[PDB]
Formats: structure tokens, sequence, C-alpha cells
């Protein structure tokens, strides 16, 4: 279960953040760590689309090669905090299992700058028992953890040596349907 109430970064700027660009995960750190793979390849997309706020996912295990992508229009529960339901998508956007009760997840941004961020999200999916999972997110995917989003890691008294990188996994994303995916 989560255990968490991530706290959003004091004057969260929602519109630069929600750009419509492509964010990678460089770094994550889940604290049940059974929960998650030791190696990963995630990335997300934020924007509005047609007034709507929306976020499109990637996900991709580089050993197993499993591989979705999601949708989500995010309701707003305070300046920085979304609970998102998601349906899962091809990269086209065609629903592959729709919206649902319980299938949420929730994210907070802590901090985030115009190149980088750490955010918290939340996972609730069917009768799965999920925990928390922090990410370090950069514009650039092959960007190291700048001081800027280390020291909000141990700002939320985190340590960032605990997190687990995506760098050394071949990574490579299509960012074209996450930014497309923003409109489905
Ligand atoms: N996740």
């Amino acid at each position: 279960a989560c255990t968490k109430n991530a706290i959003a970064q004091t004057g969260f700027n929602k519109d630069k953040y929600f750009n419509g660009d492509v964010w990678y995960v460089t770094d994550y750190l889940d604290l049940e760590p059974d929960d998650v793979p030791k190696r990963y390849c995630a990335a997300l997309a934020a924007g509005t689309a047609s007034g709507k706020l929306k976020e499109a996912l990637y996900h991709y295990d580089p050993k197993t090669q499993d591989t979705f992508y999601d949708v989500s229009e995010l309701q707003v529960e305070s300046l920085g905090k979304y609970t998102a339901n998601f349906k899962k998508v091809d990269k086209n956007g065609n629903v592959k299992v729709a919206v649902t009760a319980g299938n949420y997840y929730t994210f907070t941004v802590m901090y985030a700058d115009d190149s980088s961020a750490l955010i918290h999200t939340c996972l609730h999916k069917g009768n799965k028992d999920l925990g928390d999972l922090y990410a370090v997110l950069n514009r650039n995917k092959d960007a190291a953890a700048g001081d800027k989003v280390k020291s909000a890691v141990s700002a939320a008294t985190l340590e960032f040596s605990k997190f687990i990188s995506t760098k050394e996994n071949n990574c490579a994303y299509d960012n074209d349907s996450l930014k497309s995916l923003l409109t489905k």
C-alpha cells in the first residue's frame, strides 16, 4: 500500500510542467522495492489538450520487452497533486483497456523546473497491492540528476543513493507517440 502524502512544490508552475512536452524517468525509488523490476524504462508527456489536463505514459521492461502506453485525463486535488484514471492504449491511442473504477494513480509534483522534476506516484490497479514510487524526471533522457533535483530528493527526506537509474538499459522512446497520445 502507499504510505506517503507527498507535498507539492511551493509555487508549482502548472503551465510549464503541463506544456505538452516529454519527461523521461532517469531514476526511480519504489518504497516496496520488489514491486517493480530493477531495470526499467518509463517516460510521460503532460499537457492540456482541448482544455483537458492530460498525461500519456510509456513503460518498457528492457529485459522482457513488456511495453504499454496509457492516457488519462487528470483531476486536480490541489496545485501539483492529481488523480489519473488511466486507460491502456496502443501507441496510436486505440483503447486496449478502458477506464475503470479503481484503476487510477495519484501524481504529486514535489519539485520542478524547466528541465527536471521529482514526482511521487501511487498506483491503484484492481486488487494489486502497490507502494509509493518516486521518480526523477528530466527533459533530456540522458541527463544525470543535477543539484536542484537532488536537493529536492533530500528535502523530501529521501536518499538519492537509493534511487535506481534507468540509464544503462538502452532505453529508446517514441516521443511522437507520447505527444500525440495527449489528444487521445
Ligand atoms: N508504476
